[PDB]
């Protein structure tokens, strides 16, 4: 058997463990409303897709336990401590850095806080001198450690239903033919002739277009983010 019992969630409960993408997050949504029953289903989800291989959208596991997080039951919550007290996306660095806090914003949708410690821990990575600073050099960039920025892009792809990251801004270019210009319009990044006012004129909600977020700072030219967009971590 691949998961146990629950008649009006059987459906439901087949769609999210068995379903493509689309139909998981809309049974999910559903039974976040089947009261007790409907979150139980939920967190036995999460505790049997950790076998499922190759590896799933991390937004599934993502936005299930975002589900959970946000339910009102004393069960729930109990079951969120026990199992998974630092989240459901693991949190890998090679330099010590600590992801836990910036895991917290994004279940909580505080976007702009998000990419505010994205930036700081991007930073913080590239040491004490970009510290001190609070921006980067492109050749900083270029050496990030490998697991540190995929820690990074899993959150901010695990609790944006897929539309934010550094792998989706990638990948939105790549189909923009490496055009910049293009890129920018695509992604929201334009007020008319000049760059958006930061941080009011950006969206920071999931309404927001593919790719809006995280923010890296374009006054100061492309050099960072190309770099960014090239770096190793994606096709590792």
């Amino acid at each position: 058997p691949e998961f146990m019992v629950t008649p009006a969630l059987a459906d439901l409960q087949e769609q999210l463990y068995n379903g493509n993408e689309k139909s998981q997050l809309a049974a999910m949504s559903t039974l976040s409303t089947a009261g007790t029953e409907g979150y139980h289903l939920l967190q036995e989800f999460l505790k049997d897709s950790a076998t499922f291989s190759p590896p799933p959208a991390p937004w599934i596991r993502g936005q299930a336990y975002r589900l959970l997080f946000h339910s009102p039951e004393a069960s729930v919550q109990a079951f969120l401590q026990q199992h998974y007290p630092q989240g459901v996306i693991p949190l890998r660095s090679d330099r010590g850095v600590d992801y836990q806090e910036l895991a917290k914003l994004f279940v909580a949708e505080k976007f702009e806080a998000a990419d505010r410690l994205t930036t700081q821990k991007l930073c913080e990575l590239a040491g004490p001198l970009a510290q001190k600073r609070r921006w980067l050099y492109f050749t900083e960039v270029e050496q990030l450690p490998i697991p540190d920025l995929q820690t990074i892009d899993q959150l901010w792809l695990a609790f944006s239903l897929g539309r934010f990251g550094y792998s989706v801004q990638r990948q939105l270019w790549l189909g923009c033919g490496q055009n910049w210009d293009r890129l920018w319009e695509k992604i929201g990044w334009r007020q008319g002739k000049r760059w958006p006012r930061y941080p009011n004129e950006f969206i920071w909600d999931l309404s927001a277009p593919r790719g809006h977020l995280p923010l890296t700072n374009q006054l100061r030219g492309v050099q960072v983010l190309n770099a960014l967009l090239n770096h190793p971590a994606w096709t590792a």
